RNA sequence: GUCGUCAGCUCGUGUCGUGAGAUGUUGGGUUAAGUCCCGCAACGAGCGCAACCCUUUUCCUUACUUGCCAGCAUUUCGGAU
């Protein structure tokens, strides 16, 4: 399931953000600019993305999870398609403050978030008139926007995978302090102090998002045992 | 009584701060209204607001006296009978 180099060249992980708004940091992976812009070579991008696929099939060995995490406008489709083809579930739209560290009260959110899908599906909610059940629709769609992701967890998920780390900077944050490993992509502009699986590249480019969203689900599902 | 029928006042778990504390109530529209919707390290609640109560406007059912008189009849022409 590796993505060998041309692949990430195809998909244009190499660029990266201007050199203005670089992170020093990421110094030792930037390896130089061609323009006024960053561009990071892939050869050290191609070894930390196998080390991160490694982690994940051993993961999904094991039968542990790996939640996904995109927010941004670019990967939002690509985490929605590339998790529910892999069967790992989600924080697709905004990352809501105290998921992981005040999970006891999202629980309960969970809770009454599938009695009433539950309702939906039974002939409970065909027996109210019609302005209240709109009323308990639109409730549904906005909690189920939030909230869509996290009904299956049963528990905190044993690992992170991570569009953007400056996006989801308060996930990283959480993660940091319940001990949970991250796996996130890591740009030119951007922080890796809190990221135990560092793989460097491109995160706006749409091919690059879906390249890393797919190789990972084929690591997840190709765990198998 | 008054501000004044003014629209605000409070609570839980998480985060931030050595700390007293802070966040939530924050911005853009709209409304009599913290009324509602989008935004938003916060998510959710409770009291305030509104509604439940009385009265008025249209219609229906029950009830036909001490109240009513469309049709019939008698009229002392007064539902008087």
């Amino acid at each position: 399931y590796n993505v060998s180099m041309r692949d990430l060249l195809q998909a244009g992980a190499h660029f990266g953000h201007q050199t203005r708004f670089w992170n020093p940091k990421m110094r030792q992976y930037i390896f130089g600019a061609r323009n006024k812009i960053h561009i990071i070579n892939l050869e050290h991008t191609v070894p930390a993305l196998n080390d991160a696929l490694n982690f994940a099939n051993q993961l999904a060995s094991k039968k542990n999870k790996v939640l996904f995490v995109g927010t941004k406008r670019a990967a939002s489709n690509i985490i929605r398609e590339q998790a529910q083809r892999a069967g790992q579930p989600y924080v697709d739209h905004r990352w809501l403050g105290g998921m992981l560290t005040n999970w006891k009260t999202l629980r309960q959110s969970i809770n009454r978030l599938k009695d009433l899908q539950t309702q939906s599906q039974d002939g409970t909610f065909a027996k109210l008139t019609k302005r209240e059940a709109l009323e308990r629709t639109r409730e549904m769609e906005k909690l189920e926007r939030s909230l869509g992701g996290v009904k299956n967890m049963g528990g905190l998920p044993d690992a992170l995978f991570v569009i953007d780390v400056d996006h989801e900077a308060i996930a990283i944050k959480e993660a940091k302090n319940l001990g949970i490993p991250v796996i996130g992509i890591v740009d030119t502009n951007s922080n890796p102090d809190n990221v135990d699986y560092v793989i460097p590249g491109n995160d706006d480019a749409i091919r690059a998002v879906t390249l890393y969203a797919s190789a990972m689900a084929d690591a997840i599902l190709a765990g198998k045992e």
